[PDB]
């Protein structure tokens, strides 16, 4: 079916946790052993949310070379994305060499590093310019460069240094500061004017390594994004637009990265997204 009209049947007939149970019944099961190695315990966020094997990035050390993040690599569409959980206190450090290793450009950030009163990641980046982070275990040096703060996100141009070569990039973190502490945004369009921020940026495109995507998990709202970043791209390169079908981009994604989209209600909000996000193309 088109989306516009499988959404208000879904609507009508009040069947988005069924449809979402479906989705979770046919997703793909890979293995994930290397996160499950007693080793890397405290490097790993929540139990139940491991990158697979098969796609898992790695880092370039000879020690350990486990973080997790996937990489959820879309053939047609001609998008990689990588996808991380928000960084803990003992792999800042590896967070940033995976950034300066995969040569990305950008880091998409969609939570607050506090939310219901509890820490969702660590506070990674530096809040001063005259205040720089040093992460001795990898190597690397952090400054802010500048910060652009709106009503909605913002935005702040970053240098990693590799003090092992002297060599130096800017990196561009894009932040959406407003997600709800419970459940979704009422309108997708902040969502969306979001995206378009990251994609002007030059973040998204080919010439550069992946974005590296995060929220909490790196499975729920990054999911929202990805998905409906890619379902849009789709909309623009195919001869009849009404053919891309969401769920199936969905089960795609989720051969890459377990547990992309969290709860029904993320899955409607997808498919807002995406309905209004076409539209403004033209």
């Amino acid at each position: 079916m088109e989306m516009e009209k499988e959404f208000e049947q879904i609507d009508k007939s009040g069947s988005w946790a069924a449809i979402y149970q479906d989705i979770r019944h046919e997703a793909s099961d890979f293995p994930s052993r290397v996160a499950k190695l007693p080793k890397n315990k405290n490097r790993n966020r929540y139990r139940d949310v491991s990158p697979f094997d098969h796609s898992r990035i790695k880092l370039h050390q000879e020690d350990n070379d486990y973080i997790n993040a996937s990489l959820i690599k879309m053939e047609e569409a001609q998008r990689s994305y990588i996808l991380t959980q928000g960084p803990l206190p003992n792999t800042v450090g590896h967070f940033w060499e995976m950034v300066w290793e995969q040569k990305s450009r950008g880091v998409v950030m969609l939570n607050r590093v506090m939310e219901k009163g509890s820490l969702k990641c660590a506070q990674y980046w530096p809040q001063k310019e005259e205040k720089e982070m040093i992460f001795e275990d990898t190597n690397l040096k952090l400054t802010l460069i500048s910060e652009d703060i709106k009503s909605y996100y913002t935005v702040r141009q970053l240098e990693l240094e590799n003090l092992t070569t002297q060599e130096t990039r800017e990196i561009l973190h894009f932040h959406y500061t407003t997600w709800p502490d419970f459940g979704v945004p009422e309108s997708p369009a902040s969502f969306l004017n979001f995206l378009f921020k990251v994609r002007e940026s030059g973040s998204l495109s080919p010439e550069h390594g992946p974005v590296v995507v995060h929220c909490s998990a790196g499975i729920g709202r990054s999911g929202t994004f990805c998905l409906a970043d890619t379902c849009l791209l789709l909309m623009d390169k195919r001869k009849d637009p009404s053919s891309v079908d969401i769920k199936k981009v969905l089960l795609e994604m989720r051969k890459f990265r377990m547990g992309l989209i969290q709860t029904a209600d993320q899955l409607r909000f997808s498919y807002l997204a995406v309905i209004e996000g076409a539209k403004f193309i033209m």
